[PDB]
């Protein structure tokens, strides 16, 4: 019956049925298929309206919502096709501090992070990853490990 999140779809493209989630932004063509903890990477991109414009890649973020948007698709773009994996990209380019860590969080349950993160987390099974997801640090990825 699609698990939690999940709708079907129908592509403009190419008229064939999709599957999305609306909860952690995840679309693909095949048909899909709670815990304590959940253990997840992610790759942040921040943007002029994040609520700290600051990270270890430069001083002052200047970048535009839309921008940073337009990053997040392009990783997940090489990402799907392989051309990079997503612990690569993190290193690289994730605005975050677990930037050093390949983008992991460690474990966490439910309260801990900002909402939106943590129901998309949630949302994951083990082994996928999001879609863009909007939060006040930033538009994230996120790979649930655990
Ligand atoms: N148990 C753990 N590890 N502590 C959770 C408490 C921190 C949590 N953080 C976040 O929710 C954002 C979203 C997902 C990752 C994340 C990372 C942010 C991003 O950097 P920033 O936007 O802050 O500059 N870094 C936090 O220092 C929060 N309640 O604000």
């Amino acid at each position: 019956k699609l698990p939690p999140g999940w709708e079907k779809a129908m592509s403009r493209s190419s008229g064939r049925v999709y599957y999305f989630n609306h909860i952690t932004n995840a679309s693909q063509w095949e048909r899909p298929s709670e815990p304590a903890r959940v253990r997840c990477s992610h790759l942040l991109v921040k943007h002029s309206q994040s609520r700290r414009p600051s990270s270890w890649r430069q001083e002052k973020i200047t970048r535009t919502k839309e921008e940073a948007l337009e990053l997040i698709n392009g990783y997940i773009q090489k990402i799907k096709s392989g051309e990079e994996d997503f612990e690569s990209l993190a290193s690289q380019f994730s605005d975050c501090s677990s930037a050093k860590a390949r983008g992991d969080l460690g474990a966490f349950s439910r309260g801990q992070m900002q909402k939106p993160f943590e129901d998309a987390s949630f949302a994951l099974r083990t082994g996928e990853m999001s879609g863009p997801v909007f939060t006040d640090s930033g538009i994230h990825i996120i790979l649930r490990t655990e």
